[PDB]
């Protein structure tokens, strides 16, 4: 069994039980799940994901403070990743803020303000949820 954890806040985010697809040229992970009623998202309820909200400036302030934190973790763990990290993120941050009204925010269990903020949206069918994480801010245990 594979468990993907946040590299910063050490919070449980998701596992390999869902469909994992790669997007943004290897920058973000596309975790495909389904709606289960025990009604909620299976990926959210199974990993203690705490929901939060951000404004256009607070998220831009956070994502600038968080993407810098991941770049520092790459400089100590995978220095060759720093170059493709800033390139795809600059295009991705401009893609997230452009579609800011379509994403929902979630944080780790500890609710650390420095942790990862996950995004949630729906496919063209409107009922299949998929979550967007940062691939470089995860540790595979």
């Amino acid at each position: 069994m594979i468990i993907y954890r946040d590299l910063i806040s050490h919070d449980e985010l998701f596992s390999d039980i869902y469909k994992i697809r790669e997007i943004a040229d290897g920058l973000c992970l596309e975790v495909e799940g389904k709606m289960v009623s025990r009604t909620g998202v299976d990926i959210v309820m199974n990993h203690h994901l705490q929901e939060t909200s951000f404004t256009k400036e607070a998220y831009k302030k956070y994502i600038k403070d968080y993407m810098k934190s991941l770049k520092g973790k790459l400089e100590e763990q995978k220095p060759e990743r720093v170059k493709p990290f800033m390139t795809g993120a600059a295009e991705q941050i401009k893609h997230i803020l452009a579609n800011f009204n379509n994403y929902q925010f979630f944080i780790g269990e500890n609710m650390n303000p420095d942790g990862m903020v996950a995004l949630l949206d729906y496919r063209e069918d409107g009922v299949t949820p998929f979550m967007i994480f940062f691939k470089d801010g995860l540790e595979m245990e």
